[PDB]
């Protein structure tokens, strides 16, 4: 992985430095390090695999090296380091292609493809220099077993969730009381919608509360939390949770009250915010519980006086929303995200090569499955062909 | 533009690298990059600025060079060096600001201004080296001809576009079946109603589609496909399709049925989702088609049998939705996104400058009219004024 | 693509130049090319492939140069130079057969065959030599991101469209008002019919609009604008939009009113010609906009008042027309045209060797489908196989 | 003329054959020529632009030579040549915009531009070679008072008009002898209509004769010449020749009779064609007589006997034509064609730089007005332009 990365760091190096009428002072390590490179790969034989529909390439390097004794590059030395620089990337292009088209349940973080095997060899550890890249980074913070650190804006730490709980109910579906929920993304909407609007609660207040388990564990998240949720705030006919029946939603929104956001970590609270909306940063935890109210407005206006009567029929149900957003946050995990693209370059690689379905992934790569079961194979996975889609996308 | 970008890369290194205490192997290679700068443009005389209010300004050229044989850079040093930078980068400044204020319909990627022009001789090519950011090497590729794209956040591929259409519709507008959709940036929310609740259509389930062309192919795009538009939610009274009447949209949400996502190239199916809601991969299309039903639920509660009857007057109207929002992609061409500032940085230079319009872009810069009709010469003069921008941002 | 070119250049100026008795230096710069392509191409084994029913040959180069020593080129010498030429030209036609019967939907701009790719590495850049042809010319600049230019007499710009628009239309159609157009090539026929001649129009007025967006960016267009069409001037009967029955169309032929021809780039208007016939130029434009009217006679003689009476039933159809023929014109891109052979060439080879239908062109190379869906693709492999077609018509 | 020719055709030489890997040899004589061109222009500002909104430009030529040994044309001398090409190119297309958008009463053969007159310096002489194509040879044949040729594909020698003459009339307009004919371009339909059906016209027969003076001489012209004119054969409502009323057209065409086409020069008969279809040879003339007779058919049938009645009303009238086009002519002066865009390259440069209208050509150089009255002063500015179109055309 990390000869792999030299290889394109040292490529890309090459494609924006050497150029037209440059000093040689200011490429003269890169030439070295070029030079190395070109020695350490000529003579070796290498095969892209026939995985799918990628086609079987093969790959022989024998190349002169970059000349020194100019002060300045002239276009013929463009020419020829541009002739070598292209048919380098096409090879390495097609190693993290191969390479990101495999996986293996166990030992899922070593290397898969023959290619990049034969470049783990001692042999061409010569290649290797700068490791600055986020992912090359934490590749060998990992595989020293140091902490590891991904910075993601809008992570997708969330699988796709979109249902209720009904905590009171009948057939009828007229007086119900509960909470419905979107998990998505980095976002969630939540909302307590009591249908008798607290009427007969202890103290005219009915506590709503929704806990979200993430399946990693987030820190330094910074959190736009705010007091409605617009996704269950209009009226809807919803499917009863065992498909019989259609039940219907005609919310009128409350203010939440008592808003209460703990952010947990292995079952002891971290982070508490109460009645707090905007920003909050919850430092480290891998639970959300968020604990709002429905209190019955002790004043009402004869506008709303009438819409909540005293008992049924409940037409204006009273619903308090909830909208938590995350930001951007760091995981020692790595995570699809808002900014990034290596999850998409990864699917889009397995498309176009109609490559199978494996033992590790689900099939087309579908991030809600993935991070649903997000296993520590899956993980090695996962983390193994997003470096390369990086390495990849420093070149193509 | 190599030249202009790599005389702003060595004046950003300059302020960077050259200062108080620093070890001189570590600016020698920089020293002597600023050198060349120098000495290539001592004595030649620069005109910047005759059009709208940019003022006509007139540079010149005497600076003596840096040292380069003290062992750690001292305070005479960087003072030796500091004016010297200042003059370069309000100069670069100057000439970036004179590029992005024109435009050309015959030849919008060659340089427009007079010192461009100047800068694109051959002597100034010592001036040229290390182009590793996305923009500059883009540029170089493309001026290759080779496959390059940018890497875009939300990227504002679509026009702005709020309307509807009606399938079945008449003078009361009472009984409409039809679509209302809003085109923003990365975002398309669209919403097939039926005031009959596909009473009386075959089988129960009413389809609506909506085909959206993107202007450029977008690829390796994530996807953010959630299964309601919260926008075509709520009550509405909309204009017609001539002005003449206003129309009124109650709406109540059922989930969409038989959802189905096509991400087409040239009119070829690329990719297919269906019944998928979350992040989704698109490698590579040029269209968005999205077909999706609303089926009446077969098993009714009281209150949802109410909203729905057999016959006009309907006063609930059946309502699906889809929201679609591109959160990163790859394109070949430029375009304005949510993370970078390069058209904004045109258009404000643009307008505090009073720039006349010219045969190219819409006046003020706007994007909808722009994205509209980007055409390929429209195409080269904004990657010309964004990379010119870029350039100028790595300063100003 | 150049050494091909230099190749088949090389081979028709020895075919042309090396003539029994001329002088040796009419010759010897043509002999020095010709001998550096010999020593060029010596040693090496090309194979031109076996797609659809092109034979699978092979071709092995082990030329003697040709001589140095006559002041005047006798009968042995040209029979030598014949004998090597022939083998040449054998070798270049089927390249070039091999190249055009190819394509790719990834990079058609690169050469598919085998034969093409290896003729790309750069030993073979010796070969190269002038690239005085107009396809090679443009192949060069479009390679450097130049401004491109082909000239088209008689551009094959409109797909074949033979259609009617009714704007009003009952199931009798005997009170019809629309449009009827023929898009065929580099002519527009259109024709506006009004069956009641505009008795109760607001103004007696009549108004019809032809909107034509071409495929691709014309300039430096010489039209012809004639006032009547004679295409839309007999007795039809003519298919319901349905083909469910058919109408009859009895038309007379008044002169179109406010005649205004607009060519418009980006939705902006370029050219603008009212009242003008004849040869007209559109310097650079996408769109072509035809607006043209039925204007009643304020006075008729008695036949003519005769012929429009003032209800229904109507016998004498007012009909109004316009024809718009493109003599010249240039283009960025590649177009068939009434004088060029490349697409007949390629089409020839296509259907003499029975090519699979492949990925990029409809399946006969037909023009109206290739021209209607003109992909940035479908362009990158017609260039391609236009600029070897050309090349193999200097030879064959 | 010959001057600013030989700098755009030593550029286009040096475009087309100064490439990677070419040998020496193919270019010595053309880098002879370059660095003469060099040489000449070394030292010498020039000041281009300042009409309209064409800008002004100051173009200072201090240019090295090529002097460098080599056996093949690398990467560096194809750079440095580029640079200086580039330079020259722009120069050159300013210059040739720079004459294109100026005109003179007096003189308009000699050159406008400041540019163009210092070129035509005998300091600047050297600088001229290779004088072959059409345009420039014309040129320098009709300075030495040598017969010119240019020869045109479909010559634009008509100016558009849309006329008919009545012989016979009177205000109902319903008894009408006459001819209409449209000239345009190269092509002439022309139709004699008797409404009588020359019932009582001396033996039967109807004589009409349409004479066409051209503005120029024409020689060597291919004429295709065919019966009918189906442009007057459809029903047609025609305005009065004052304008106050509308008439009726109600064509029935018979085959013209005793048709005889005479091609004239100076009232002599040079050519005559009786009875003669298809293709004709004009050798040399300026005037076209068409004369065409009616001869009312001796022998009818019921069918044809009922449409010509002996007396009034008459509905059926009697039309017999002529089409007349030159497909191919060679003229001493300039025109424009079908297959050229000299024309429309001078319109586009006009347009596109808001030349205001001058004292030789008429506004937007509408080329009816221009041809209808084409003086000998006209004519110079027009050769001037057109040749300057052409140099321009080499490069641009
Ligand atoms: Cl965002
Ligand atoms: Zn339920
Ligand atoms: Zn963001
Ligand atoms: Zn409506
Ligand atoms: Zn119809
Ligand atoms: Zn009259």
């Amino acid at each position: 992985m990390d000869v792999l990365y030299s290889l394109s760091k040292t490529l890309k190096d090459a494609r924006d430095k050497i150029v037209e009428g440059t000093l040689y002072s200011n490429v003269s390590d890169l030439i070295q390090q070029f030079n190395q490179m070109i020695i350490t790969m000529n003579g070796n034989e290498f095969q892209t695999g026939g995985i799918g529909n990628l086609p079987i390439r093969n790959w022989n390097f024998d190349f002169g090296l970059l000349g020194t004794t100019l002060l300045n590059l002239d276009a013929n030395y463009v020419e020829t380091a541009r002739n070598t620089i292209d048919y380098f990337v096409d090879f390495v292009d097609n190693v993290c292609m191969d390479e990101m088209v495999r996986e293996s349940q166990r030992n899922g973080i070593a290397p898969q493809s023959d290619s990049l095997r034969k470049l783990s060899g001692i042999k061409f550890k010569r290649i290797n220099f700068d490791n600055s890249s986020e992912y090359i980074e934490n590749w060998n913070l990992q595989n020293r077993r140091q902490r590891t650190g991904f910075t993601f804006h809008k992570p997708n730490i969330f699988p796709y969730s979109a249902s209720f709980t009904l905590n009171r109910s009948q057939p009828a579906h007229d007086n119900l009381m509960g909470t419905m929920w979107l998990n998505a993304g980095s976002e969630i909407q939540v909302a307590g919608f009591d249908y008798s609007c607290a009427i007969n609660a202890p103290a005219n207040i009915q506590q709503f509360e929704h806990i979200v388990q993430l399946r990693r564990v987030l820190t330094t998240a910074t959190i736009t939390l705010l007091p409605d949720a617009e996704r269950f705030s209009f009226p809807r006919v919803i499917n009863s949770a065992d498909g019989a029946t259609t039940w219907y939603f005609n919310p009128v929104i409350l203010r939440p009250n008592n808003v209460e956001v703990e952010f947990l970590l292995n079952g002891q609270i971290i982070n508490t915010y109460q009645a707090r909306f905007g920003t909050i940063i919850a430092r480290n935890f891998d639970t959300i519980r968020l604990s709002f109210q429905l209190m019955r407005p002790p004043n009402m206006t004869p506008a709303v006086a009438a819409l909540f009567p005293n008992a049924q029929p409940f037409e204006h149900h009273a619903t308090v929303g909830l909208t938590l957003r995350i930001e951007s946050a760091v995981c020692e995990s790595v995570l699809a995200d808002a900014s990034k693209t290596m999850l998409a370059n990864v699917t889009s690689v397995r498309q176009e090569y109609a490559i199978p379905v494996g033992p590790v992934f689900p099939p087309g790569m579908n991030w809600t499955d993935l991070i649903t079961n997000y296993s520590p194979s899956r993980e090695d996975n996962l983390q193994r062909v997003f470096t390369v889609a990086s390495i990849r996308s420093m070149l193509v």
